[PDB]
């Protein structure tokens, strides 16, 4: 973990960030069971019957939640673990992982929490800043090297 | 290979795990083949004709696995790479990685075999149990680091 | 960045694709103010009223694109990482990250473009062929280092 200054920051808030995305993924299933709202008619059968295979808005706003996440942790992952090796300072390192890290949280609160617009999409925004950041920082070292 | 004595292992599982996602994607276009359920007007008119653009219940059960390896796998993907540095117990380590490949695939089949509840739903949570395990592994020696 | 031969032209290609995918996520955003089709009403609301909380066909491709990258470009990621290590000729790795790279940005193309079929499919055939050489590849040497 010590093999770069930035690791131990990059490995906390992603890891963070996956346990968020599971948080998702509970939360879901909670809603599904509670809602009666299932994706299969193996599950509906179980639960009270065939008529409980049967889409509800709360739990497509659940998985478009995930699907968001998905689309923006899973580069953040990969981009973050990438240019924890390229020697950033430390401090400016720290503000790329804390800004997704906190933007990330706040977009999943924003999202199931049903907050007016444009919260959610300045929180998806504020958290690709970084992202874009560190991808252009990672182009310019793999480029460099080539 | 041999930076870390659970690598290999974790390679090994990783990789089979990728290979199952690819053979869900082969069995997704199979479905719209058979099923002639195309997502695309221009995949619909090659074969058939236009009324052959629609949903068809097989092919949203095959997306639905697929999404949800999109859900697990790929956390698994980072969370066992960063955890195979850690110095874990090999055996430990092993039977984290054989764990999820073994539920996961289990997942699959009854996910696609359409088997009674609650066997996905519990081979979903054996999968996860290494998992949880290894993230929480990981925030300790991250946050020790700092 | 130097830590293997093949490892800034895998650094090069997956940071271009990653960047390729926020691309699709921006031209999503763009389809859907144009269209006026969001998938919350409280967006739909804040963008001309509740009649705008709704589907429409060129989001729905836009989604499906974008899916289709996590699908294929995610695995790569990991596969083209841990293939960049396993000291592959320098030229072939080349050739494995540029088919990938060159066969994703032609499907993005062709789908987003709705270009006639087989095209599509074909791009997405050729992308997967390095992938599942890699995959191979990792098979055998973690294999053979258990
Ligand atoms: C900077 C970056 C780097 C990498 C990847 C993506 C991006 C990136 C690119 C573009 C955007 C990006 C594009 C349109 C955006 C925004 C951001 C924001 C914050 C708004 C809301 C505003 C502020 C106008 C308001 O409502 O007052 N719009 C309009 C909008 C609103 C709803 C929907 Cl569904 C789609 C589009 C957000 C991003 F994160
Ligand atoms: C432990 C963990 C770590 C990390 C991430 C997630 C989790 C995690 C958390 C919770 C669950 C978790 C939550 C509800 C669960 C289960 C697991 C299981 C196995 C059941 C079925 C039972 C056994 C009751 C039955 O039917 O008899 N329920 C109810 C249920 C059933 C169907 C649907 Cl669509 C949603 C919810 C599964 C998980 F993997
Ligand atoms: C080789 C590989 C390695 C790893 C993972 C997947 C794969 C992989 C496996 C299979 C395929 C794979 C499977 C069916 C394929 C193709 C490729 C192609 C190119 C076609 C179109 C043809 C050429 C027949 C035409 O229309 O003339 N079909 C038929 C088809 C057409 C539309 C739909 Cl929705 C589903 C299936 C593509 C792949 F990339
Ligand atoms: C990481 C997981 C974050 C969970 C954030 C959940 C925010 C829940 O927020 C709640 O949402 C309800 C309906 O959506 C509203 O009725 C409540 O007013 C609101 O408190
Ligand atoms: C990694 C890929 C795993 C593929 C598992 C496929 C299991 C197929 O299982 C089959 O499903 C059919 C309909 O779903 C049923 O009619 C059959 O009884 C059953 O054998
Ligand atoms: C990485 C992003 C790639 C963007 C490729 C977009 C291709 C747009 O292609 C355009 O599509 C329109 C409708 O789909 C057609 O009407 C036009 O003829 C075509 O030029
Ligand atoms: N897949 C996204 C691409 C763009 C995006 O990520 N937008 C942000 C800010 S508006 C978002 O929160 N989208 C909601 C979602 O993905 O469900 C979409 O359909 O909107
Ligand atoms: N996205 C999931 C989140 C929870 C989850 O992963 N549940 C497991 C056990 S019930 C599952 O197999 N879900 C089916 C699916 O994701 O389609 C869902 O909608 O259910
Ligand atoms: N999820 C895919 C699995 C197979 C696949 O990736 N097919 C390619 C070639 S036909 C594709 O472009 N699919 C379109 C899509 O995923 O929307 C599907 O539903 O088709
Ligand atoms: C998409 C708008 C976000 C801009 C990200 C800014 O990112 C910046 O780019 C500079 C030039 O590449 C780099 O020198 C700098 O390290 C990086 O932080
Ligand atoms: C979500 C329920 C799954 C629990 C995972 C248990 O995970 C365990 O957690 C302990 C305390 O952090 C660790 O000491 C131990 O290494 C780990 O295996
Ligand atoms: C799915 C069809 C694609 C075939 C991928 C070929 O992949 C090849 O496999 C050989 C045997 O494992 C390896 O020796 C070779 O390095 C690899 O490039």
């Amino acid at each position: 973990v010590m093999s770069s200054p930035a690791l131990p920051a990059f490995l906390l808030c992603s890891t963070l960030l996956v346990i968020k995305m599971y948080v998702v993924a509970i939360i879901t299933g909670q809603v599904r069971l509670r809602k009666k709202a299932f994706a299969n008619p193996e599950d509906a059968l179980r639960h009270g019957g065939p008529q409980y295979c049967r889409s509800d808005p709360d739990v497509e706003r659940c998985l478009r939640a995930h699907r968001n996440d998905m689309e923006t942790i899973y580069p953040f992952l990969f981009l973050g673990f990438v240019y924890s090796f390229l020697g950033p300072n430390p401090f400016v390192a720290w503000m790329h992982f804390l800004v997704f890290l906190v933007g990330r949280v706040a977009h999943t609160v924003a999202y199931l929490g049903k907050l007016r617009a444009p919260i959610r999409s300045v929180t998806y925004t504020l958290a690709q800043l970084p992202c874009a950041s560190m991808a252009l920082q990672i182009l310019w070292e793999a480029a460099r090297h080539l």
